[PDB]
């Protein structure tokens, strides 16, 4: 493997309801591809520069960037690396009602990242599905809710205290995992997008101040793809084998205690995100302080989430971020901790790696 | 001047092993043999002067019933038309393929057969007007030290095992008092005298089997050649003779897993001592023969002391040790590769084989 850095982006999502009827200014531009915040106190204007930046808010601007830009210009390559046998992984970050469980999932009318990435590499698998290389595709679909881990694939029984719980171990080998996953194959895109539909339905969603529909639990889409590499060898053949993991990452937003009024269920749901979001900062934070050689260490255990991704924000994946913000004046300090957090999220590096799978059998030693 | 000839013969698996899977616990290389148990723990390596691996027809050297004959049992001919005395002793557990080998199917013959039907050939080949040959046969049985013949009727009572004795004849060794002897001209006759003998041997249903041997067989064949030299007028009387042993041995069996009460204990224990005295016997000859000075405890068991002079001095003696590969008869297994060997048993641990593909250390040199 060799170094490669976090591909960091940015999405400004376009008005809404909320911000019209408040009449809110418009903050956030676009100088090009910078992206740059005009204060109201007009004390300076900052500018920050990213890998991509994705100009959503108008519907007629030269620089409209619609879902399917989006993939092409995010996902595309992540599947070319999947394919090439590396991990990826993609998550996504930002406050209340910037669009994160849209810009990876999406309606029913405007597919998001998730359902375009699995049907253009079931896709491409058909294509060139030689007798070469078998393919084989498994799945899961888990969340977390109030530091618990819940299986979305897994209907509920038959009562309302269903959502049984999980629990996190960590191999020696392969890292943190999930123990009792119910992992499902996955032979084509109908499956996947069923699969997806029952789980969207038993994830944990609610309606606040600030949206109608918001996720209370983050979530995670996992694929495995094993190709199995057909070879003229003198004795038993289909010995080269490469297992990539793609990790598709919708998180959930700061929410301050005020606009989003909420009181109970909706207060402690809130309090668990924002916890395990800070935790998620301080590990950016510290993965950027290794990048420019100090010693450091991540507090990956502080969190399950960061737990369960430890291997992805770091370790060794082809990483990616989606951040969102919104163009208005009354989202400007959430806004500015997003873009803060994106580009120190930049400097972050990690050893990706083809996983031959072949350590001490013959072929890695070979090599 | 003797020497003991031990040969070892691992029979395949049978329909209902294979039907249920059974495991291998028996592997070859080459002459040595090993026993590696399901629980990967120890690694038993035995030695044997011969091995007949009859496990897979495949491979080479795939032991046939004639590969068997014509490598243990018939210089025991040669030997015997030279003029010299020969045992062949068979041991193995029931199931192992004791009878397979030495008695044979009606199809696939073994020793007995291939044995009488190349010496009556041999005989019609060197048969002339000068030279003549006889042959003897008897059959008796060991009960619990005591002897028994095979070859008479029982007669109209509830029992009818009568006793004999043995003695020692000044000149011609140790002896069975009142023993039938009858002659022979063909397998026909030896075959009926045996398929009668066996109806009579004492068997029983024990736990092991429904007729488990409980008693030793012994079929003997005199053989006297009569030839004729010039002694300046009639040529007449220059007379030698050899005698043929075959044994059949009883199993061992412990009687602390099989619980076992009365006469199966008697009888066991009976067993288990003269397969105890038999070993000394074989071992000291064998010591005997590698040049020590030894002496033979011929007289603490009655098979024994009537096969002295077929085992010591210029007599060729032969061993056949049947034993079966399946895993679940594996303490019979041991035992009887114990029992069969002669020198010393070799025990190592390996675990260390699988090398996770092709010889990954290879590529590692
Ligand atoms: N590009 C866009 N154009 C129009 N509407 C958009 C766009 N992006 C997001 N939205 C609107 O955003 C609303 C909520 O977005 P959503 O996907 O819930 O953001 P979110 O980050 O998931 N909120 P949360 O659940 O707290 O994480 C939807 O009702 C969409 O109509
Ligand atoms: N060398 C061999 N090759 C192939 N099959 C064999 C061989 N030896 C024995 N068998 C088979 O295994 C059976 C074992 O002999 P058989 O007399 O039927 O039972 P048994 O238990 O060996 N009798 P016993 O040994 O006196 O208790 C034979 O009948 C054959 O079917
Ligand atoms: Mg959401």
């Amino acid at each position: 493997g060799s170094n490669s850095q976090v591909t960091v982006a940015v999405r400004v999502r376009p008005f809404s309801k909320r911000e019209k009827t408040e009449k809110a200014s418009q903050v956030v531009f676009t100088n090009g591809e910078e992206i740059t915040v005009e204060h109201p106190d007009m004390k300076q204007v900052y500018s920050f520069i990213y890998d991509v930046s994705f100009w959503s808010f108008d519907e007629c601007h030269p620089g409209y960037a619609s879902q399917t830009t989006v993939y092409e210009t995010l996902a595309a390559p992540l599947l070319d690396r999947a394919f090439e046998g590396y991990n990826t992984c993609l998550f996504a970050y930002g406050q209340t009602g910037s669009g994160k469980s849209y810009t990876m999932m999406g309606l029913n009318e405007e597919p998001g990242i998730i359902p375009r990435f699995c049907e253009d590499l079931f896709a491409q698998i058909a294509k060139k599905q030689t007798s070469e290389v078998s393919y084989h595709l498994e799945m899961s679909f888990f969340e977390v809710y109030n530091e618990k881990i819940h299986d979305l694939l897994v209907c509920k029984g038959e009562n309302g205290q269903r959502k049984q719980p999980l629990r996190a171990r960590e191999h020696p080998v392969s890292g943190p995992y999930v123990e009792g996953l119910s992992m499902n194959v996955v032979s084509s895109y109908s499956d996947i997008q069923s699969w997806l539909e029952l789980g969207n339905k038993q994830r944990a969603t609610a309606a606040t101040g600030m949206n109608d529909k918001s996720s209370r639990s983050h979530s995670v889409f996992t694929l495995v793809m094993t190709q199995t590499k057909t070879e003229v060898v003198e004795g038993e053949e289909h010995d080269h084998r490469i297992t990539s993991r793609i990790n598709l990452v919708d998180l959930a937003g700061s929410e301050r205690c005020s606009t989003a009024h909420s009181s109970g269920q909706r207060l402690k749901e809130g309090v668990s995100i924002n916890k395990s979001l800070l935790t998620l900062g301080k590990v950016i934070s510290a993965l950027s302080e290794q990048a420019n050689g100090k010693r450091v260490f991540i507090p990956y255990r502080e969190s399950t989430l960061t737990w369960l991704l430890k291997e992805s924000l770091g370790g060794n994946s082809k990483t990616a971020m989606i951040a969102t913000v919104s163009p208005a004046a009354s989202n400007i300090e959430e806004t500015l901790s997003t873009l803060r957090y994106a580009t120190q999220a930049r400097l972050i590096v990690n050893i990706a790696k083809v996983n031959e799978d072949m350590n001490a059998k013959l072929i890695r030693e070979l090599k």
